[PDB]
C-alpha cells in the first residue's frame, strides 16, 4: 500500500499505538483553540456542509466528524487505522448518528471508500505542521474527493524566524560538558564531549517563547492542500532572506504554523505563532551550530531543506550566512526525536 | 535466538535506540545512588574480580567494566546491542584499558565469548524491577558462568505494600471524569466514561511519597539470580497478606525494589525504598478503580500476577481483599505506559 | 400535602427557631430599621403581619405607631406570641389571629401587609404564596413590606465542592461493598447527591461573570404566578475555566413613602441565616472569557411546600450544553 | 393495618421519605461497628442461614440479605417500603440473587409472604433502641416466624446511668435566657424565658462523653425479641436503684444500648456503650430539671417511663431521688425531637 511503502513498520506500529489511547484524544481535545476553531470553521462554514458527503481522514475519537454532522452533512465516512476507531463507533452509535456517520477502520490509503466526497477534513498537522508526516495522507485522500470539492483545512502556512536565545544556546554545552571530565568515579569521559555535543544539537527543541527573542518578521512557506500533491512533501524547500530587524547574535531559526479553512461564508484561521494563545503544537527552535552576528538591517539568507524519512518525520537542514558579511553556519536536525524543553 | 523469539521487532528497535542516546546514559550516570552504590560494591569486594574474567551485561558506557577493571580484573567482556557500544570502546581506548576491557557488540542471546567467565555483573533492573525484561538477559547470560562464579547483582527483592492517597486516586479519577461529559462541545462522550477510567488506572504511577501513606509493612517477593532461570520471569506469582497497622482507606499497591551485592568482602545494598535516597526508578504505584476499607488489625490478602509480554514489560494483575469483610478489588495494569508524576 | 405542613407548622412552632431567626441580626434590624424609618407608612395605620412567629415585626409595627396590627400565625407559636403581647402591654393594638392567613376571616382591610416569607433562593417553602394571597385583605392604595424581591443568579467555579459530592457519590461505585456489587446505583447516586442545592457561603471571587436578576414585585404579582418561574440568563464570561454550576441569592426592598431600605442575602454582604445557594452541573462547562452562557433556571412548584428545579445552561459558542435537577426540599448545608 | 394504626400519616410520610434516600442508607453501611458486626454475627453463624429461608424486615439497600445470601440461605425475602425497594432490586439483579433474594415493596405490616421463615432479620434499633418505633414491624414480622425460628438480633438491652455534667446542664439556661432580656430591639421577651427553658430540656441530647462522667454502675432493662409482642413496646417501664459510685450532682440520666445475636455457634455483640467505639446511634443523655446531690454510697431509686406516641418516637417520663435525703426530680421529654449536639 501507499502508506506502508513510505513508512518504516517500526515508526508506524508507535504511531497508531499512540493515537489508540483516550488519553492522547483527550490532550487534543481539551485544546480549545484548536477544537474551538475547528468546530467555529465548520460550523460558520454550515453551507459547506449541509446536505454534502464529508470524509473525516483519522477521525480519532470523531470529533470533527460529529461537528460536520452538526453542519448538516448528508453522509460522512469516518477513516480511522488505530484501534480508536472502535470507541469512534460507541461515540456514533450513542449519539444516534449511525444513519449519517461511518466510522471505517483502517488506513486512508488502504481502505476502500464506496463514493466521491465533497469535502475532506482532518487534523493531520504535527510540530512545525509536518511532522508525523500525515499531510501526505490527507492529500491522498482527494483521490476521494469530487474535483472542485473543498479541503478543510484548505492551506497550511508554515514560519520562519530567526531567533537569539543566549541561555539555551550555552545549555547545551552545559549539557554536553558532563562528559568533559577526567574522573568521573575514577572514568576519564572527556572523549565523548563532542558526541554528546552534536547529539544535542541534533534535537530541534520544542517549547515556548517571548516573542522578544525574535529577530526578523517570518517568511511564509504554503502549501494548498487543494493544489498540492503528496509527493510536494517528500521535499520541502524553504528558502529565506530575513531581513533584520535588532542587532545581535542569531542562535537558530524558529518555527511555527497556521492553517486556513476557507469556506464559502468565510475563512477561519487557526493559528500556533508565539503571539497566539499556547497550543499542544508549542513552537519549534533549530539551533546553529554556531551563532551568527547579524546588524538590523542585515540579510540573513539561506535555505531550509525537510526532507522526509521513513520514521514518518522529517530531516531537517538549514544553511544560513549573513549576506553583508558571510558569516555563515549550518544545521543538521532529527525531528522525530525533539527535545521537549517546555516547562 | 532466545532474545528475538521473545520480543517484537518494533519494541526492541526503540529500545536499543532509546540507549543508544549519550543523554540517557548521562541521566543513569547522573544518578550517583546507583553509580556510586556499584562502585562500592565492586571495590569493596574487590577480591571477586582481582584477576578474574568478567562478562559485563548490557555496558552501556562501560561504565560497570571499568569499575570491575579498577578492581583488578584481568579481562572483562563487554556486551552491547545499542550503538553505544561505539561510544564505549571509545572510553576503553582513551582510558588505556584495551587489554583488559572487550567490547562484544551485539545481545547477550546472541554473540560469542571466547571463554566462560567468574562474574557476572550489570545493571537491568527497571521500574518494579522487571520492566524492560532485561533480568532475562542477565540470567541467560550465565551460560558464561563458571559453575561456581557470582552474579553482581545476587538477588532482588520486590516490595509491596498498601497505601492511602485520595488525592492521587481523585486525581487520575478527575482526569478520567472527561469522558463522562453528555455534551463536549455538543457531544455525548459519555458512552466512553467506563473505558477512559480503564485506561487511566492501568497506568502505573511513578513517583515518591511519604512513608506515612503506608497502610502495613510490606511483603517481600526475593529473585536469587544465582539459581533462577530465565523462564522463571515469565510469569510471576506474588502472593502477600497484609496486617493492617492503620485504619482506613486502601487505594491501592506501593512497589519497589533492593538488589544485593553479595561479595566476598561484604554485602552491598542497592534500595529504591521510599524510605531511601531517592533514585531514577523512584517508586510505582498501583491503584484500585475503587478503594477498599479496613480496619487495623484486618488483613489484607491476594496475589499480584506478573505476566510477561511482548513489549518488553509486564501485564500486572492484582487481586486483593480484606479477609474480614470479603470487600475485594481486582485491577490490571500496564506497565509500559506509566504515569510519570514526579515534578 | 398535609404531611408536608404538619412538619412545617410543627418546626415553627418551637422556641428555639424563632430564637435563631430573631438572632440574625442583619434580619431583625433590617427589618425594623425598614419599619420605622417609613414610619408614616404605619402610624395610625392598619396591618396585616402574615406569619408573625414571635410577633417582632408586629412589634415593630407598633413601635411606628400603628392603630392597629392583626398578627396572624398558623403554628403555635401563635400562642407564645399572644403572651409577649400581653406582657409588653400591646392587647389595644396587636391582635393575634390563629390560623392560616388563606383561612382565617379579617375585621376589616388593611393598609399594609408586613411579612418574612423569604426562604433559600428566596422561594423555599412557598410562602410567598401565602404573601400574596393576604392581598386580598389590602386596600386598592396599600403597601407590601417587602414591596419586590430581587433573585440574583451567577455561574461559578469551585471544583473543591464539586469533588467534595462526586467523593461521596464514588461510594456506590465499589464492586465489592463487604462482597456486595454496589456499582450498578452508581449513576442513581450521582444523580441523587448533585440534585442537593448546596447552602453555604463563599469568597465572591468564585463568580465568572456579572450576576443575573429575576424580580418579582409582591404588589402586581399573582398567587398563581410562583407555581411555574422561568428565569432565562445569559451571562458574559469574564474568566475563563470551568463552570461547575450557579450560585444564588436574594435582595428584597421595602419600599416605604419616606424611604427604600434593603435586605441582601449576597456574597458581597454580612452574612445571613439564609447564606447562599448554589446549584452544581453534573458536569462542568469549560468557557473562555467572553464567550457566552445562555440558558434558564425553571422552578415548578410541587405539593411538598417547595420547588423541582430544571437548570439548563449552555456555552453558547460551543455548544456544551449542562442539564440538572435540583430538589429544594433537600439541601446540603455545608455551612460549619 | 397495624402501622398505619399506630403512626400519623404525616410522620410515616417523612419518615420513608428519609428512608428513600441512597445518601442514608450510605451513612448506616458506612458506620463499621454496624454493618460488620451484622456481617460477623451472620457468617460466623452460618448453620443459622445455610439452606433457609430467611426474612429480611426493612431490608433498605438489601445489605443484609446479601450477607444471609452469603452465610448460604436457600431463600430471602426482603421486604422494604420506603422507593428504596426500587434500588434494592437493582442490587439483587446486578448481583445475580434473583433466584435467592426477593425484594417485597411494603409495609412488613401490610405485604404478604408466600411461606413461613426460619429466622427473622432486621436492623430496627433507633437512639436509646427504641427510637423510631421500628421494633414493633420487627416483632409483628413473627407472624410468618417458624415455632423454634430465631431473630438477629435476638435481644436488646437498653442501660441506664445517673451522670454529672454541670456544663451540658448550664447550656440549657444559658440558651433560653436568651428571651430573659426587656428590649429585644424594644420588645421585652422575659415573658417567655420559662417556655424556652422548658422546650430545651424537652429534649434528649444525642453525643457521646467521657465515661467518667458515669456515677453509678448502669442498670439494664432487656427485651427479649423472641418472647416479646408488639404490644409490649408500647409502654416500658424501666425501674431503677443506682448505687453510687461517686459523690457529687446528678444532671439526669445516660442511655445507651447493646443488640446479641445469638446464634446456634455463637453470640455476637453489637454495643453503643461510651466504653465502645463510637457508631451513628452515639449516646442519650435526658437532664433532670434539678440536679440532684447524692454521696457515694447513697442509693438515687426511680422509674424511667417510655410512652409510645403517634409520631413514631416516645415521651420519656423520668422520675429519681435519693433516698437518704429525700430529694426528688422529674423530667418530660419528647424524643422525637432531640438536641444534637456532637461536634
Ligand atoms: C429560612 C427562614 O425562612 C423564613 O424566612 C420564614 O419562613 C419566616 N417564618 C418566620 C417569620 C416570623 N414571623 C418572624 O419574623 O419572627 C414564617 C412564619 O410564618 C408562619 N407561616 C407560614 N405559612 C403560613 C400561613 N399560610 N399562614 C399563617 N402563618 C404562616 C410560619 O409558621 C412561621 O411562623
Ligand atoms: N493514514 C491514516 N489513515 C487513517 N487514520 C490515520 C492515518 N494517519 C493517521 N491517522 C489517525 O489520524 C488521527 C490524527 S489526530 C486527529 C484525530 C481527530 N480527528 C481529532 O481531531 O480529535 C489519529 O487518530 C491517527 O491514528
Ligand atoms: N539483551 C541485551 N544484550 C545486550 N545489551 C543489552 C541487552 N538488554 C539491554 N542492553 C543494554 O544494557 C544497558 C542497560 S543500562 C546499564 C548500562 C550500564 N551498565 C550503566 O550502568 O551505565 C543499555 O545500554 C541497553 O541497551
Ligand atoms: N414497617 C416497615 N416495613 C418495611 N420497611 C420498614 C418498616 N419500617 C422501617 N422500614 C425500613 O427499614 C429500614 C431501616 S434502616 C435500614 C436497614 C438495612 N437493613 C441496613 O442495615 O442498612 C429503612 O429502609 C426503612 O424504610
Amino acid at each position: 500500500s501507499v502508506f506502508s511503502e513510505r513508512t518504516e513498520e517500526s515508526s508506524a506500529v508507535q504511531y497508531f499505538q499512540f493515537y489508540g489511547y483516550l488519553s492522547q484524544q483527550q490532550n487534543m481535545m481539551q485544546d480549545y483553540v484548536r477544537t474551538g476553531t475547528y468546530q467555529r470553521a465548520i460550523l460558520q462554514n454550515h453551507t459547506d456542509f449541509k446536505d454534502k458527503i464529508v470524509l473525516d481522514v483519522g477521525c480519532g475519537s470523531g470529533i470533527l466528524s460529529f461537528f460536520a454532522a452538526q453542519a448538516g452533512a448528508r453522509k460522512i465516512y469516518a477513516v480511522e487505522a488505530s484501534t480508536m476507531a472502535q470507541h469512534a463507533e460507541v461515540l456514533v452509535k450513542s449519539n444516534n448518528l449511525t444513519d449519517r456517520i461511518v466510522v471505517i477502520p483502517g488506513k486512508v490509503e488502504e481502505v476502500s471508500l464506496p463514493e466521491q466526497v465533497d469535502i475532506i477534513i482532518s487534523e493531520p498537522m504535527g510540530y512545525m505542521l509536518f511532522n508525523e508526516r500525515m499531510l501526505e495522507s490527507y492529500l491522498h485522500a482527494k483521490k476521494y474527493l469530487k474535483p472542485s470539492g473543498n479541503m478543510f483545512p484548505t492551506i497550511g502556512d508554515v514560519h520562519l524566524a530567526p531567533f537569539t536565545d543566549e541561555q539555551l544556546y550555552m545549555e547545551q554545552f552545559t549539557k554536553a560538558n558532563f562528559w568533559y571530565q577526567p574522573s568521573f568515579h575514577g572514568v576519564d569521559l572527556s572523549a565523548l564531549r563532542g558526541a554528546a555535543v552534536d547529539e544535542y544539537f541534533r534535537q530541534p527543541v520544542v517549547d515556548t517563547f517571548d516573542i522578544r527573542i525574535l529577530m526578523a518578521k517570518s517568511v511564509k512557506y504554503t502549501v494548498n492542500f487543494l493544489e498540492a500533491k503528496e509527493g510536494d512533501l517528500h521535499r520541502i524547500e524553504i528558502p529565506f532572506k530575513f531581513h533584520m530587524l535588532h542587532s545581535g547574535l542569531v542562535h537558530g531559526l524558529a518555527f511555527w504554523f497556521d492553517v486556513a479553512f476557507i469556506g464559502s461564508i468565510m475563512t477561519v484561521w487557526l493559528s500556533t505563532a508565539p503571539t497566539e494563545p499556547l497550543t499542544h503544537w508549542y513552537q519549534v527552535r533549530c539551533l546553529f551550530q554556531s551563532p551568527l552576528f547579524a546588524k538590523a538591517g542585515d540579510t540573513l539568507s539561506g535555505t531550509c531543506l525537510l526532507i522526509a524519512n521513513k520514521r514518518q518525520s522529517y530531516d531537517i537542514s538549514i544553511v544560513a550566512q549573513v549576506d553583508q558579511t558571510g558569516s555563515k553556519s549550518s544545521n543538521l536536525l532529527d525531528l522525530k526525536n525533539p527535545f521537549f524543553r517546555y516547562t
